[PDB]
Parts: structure tokens; sequence; C-alpha cells
């Protein structure tokens, strides 16, 4: 079914590597991505798969100006405090490097 | 900034349907959404969204559990406390429209 999320924000926070549950690698990094509107940013959770998680870790740092085109999707996991955490992320299929 | 998702699924639930204490109407439900690649199985995303107003009234009116639609909207963030003391980060769809499918 159709699910795709695009999005223009700034990093965070440096990007990061992870290796999912099954030992997949992946890049992953924070979106501040300011509102059109006033009463403020929405702070999205991205993750990149395969090689293109080197080019994010290299060409991105923090309070950089990226883009995302990809889909949502949810997931969970148990915290190490024993907590069930709920997570909505990206996951990319292209991120644009915009500076 | 750009924030732009769109979603075609089928509601899990009945929406749950409110009047706000500032008096709009809301309307909060979750999309599941099958992914279109295969593991054979398929599976879901399960993506919580909210509307307000007018569309959460239609929202209310003419959706129900295992309904299709399609949401029109941006993806929001927002922190709460729950009751045990811990700080809970939630992902949701703001939607700006909802087609109604079936
Ligand atoms: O962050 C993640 N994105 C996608 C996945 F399949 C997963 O396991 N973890």
């Amino acid at each position: 079914m159709l699910n795709r999320v695009v999005l223009v924000g700034r990093l965070t926070k440096d990007p990061e590597y992870r290796t999912t549950p099954s030992g997949v690698s992946v890049a992953t990094f924070t979106l501040a991505v300011n509102r059109t509107f006033t009463n403020e940013a929405d702070f999205i959770n991205c993750v990149v798969f395969r090689r293109q998680a080197d080019n994010v870790n290299n060409y991105l740092s923090k309070g950089s100006l990226a883009g995302v085109d990809g889909r949502l999707q949810s997931r969970n996991y148990e915290n190490q405090e024993g907590r069930r955490v709920f997570v909505t992320e990206v996951v990319c299929d292209s991120v644009q490097f915009l500076e």
C-alpha cells in the first residue's frame, strides 16, 4: 500500500552507525523539521540502509541540512530499564545533502 | 520546512472520537499499512494518526475498523511523562485530509 514520507530538516546530532537486531548495518540520525505555521519543530528519527549509511555518516553532521524521501515504519523493543518502547521511523530510500 | 506524509491503509480499530478542551472535534486511529516488499509473508506498519475539526467528524461518521483509508498530512513528534514518571516520545501523523476509499 502507499507509504511515503518526505522531509527537509537539520540534524540534531552527528549521524551514527547501528546494527539491526538481525545484524544488518544502518545509519541513524534525527531531523529537526521546523513547522510552517506558528504556535516550533518536530524531531523525526531517520534510518538509512546499505552503503547509503556511509554517505550519511561522512557527509552529514550536527546541524547539516538534509532531505529524505522514504517510508514510515513502526517497531518496538525493550530498552535496558526493561521498558517497551514504540517508535515510528523514516526508512530512507534516498537522502539528499542540501548544503 | 518540508514535512509530508501520504499513506493508504486500513484502520485497526473504530476511530476514537472526542471533543478537546479547546472545543474542537478530534479523531484518532491507527492505520495498518501493508508493506510492498515481502519478507514470502508481507508485514505491515502501524501508524498512529490524528485528525481535527470537520475531517475528524467525517472520520467518525464514515470510517470503522478495517475501513480502507488514505491520509495526507504531516509527521509530528511530542513528549510526555506517563504516570510512572517516564518520558515517552510520541510520533504520529496529523492528517490534513482523509480519503475514504471503500
Ligand atoms: O531501525 C530500524 N529500521 C528498519 C528495520 F527493519 C529495523 O529492524 N530497525
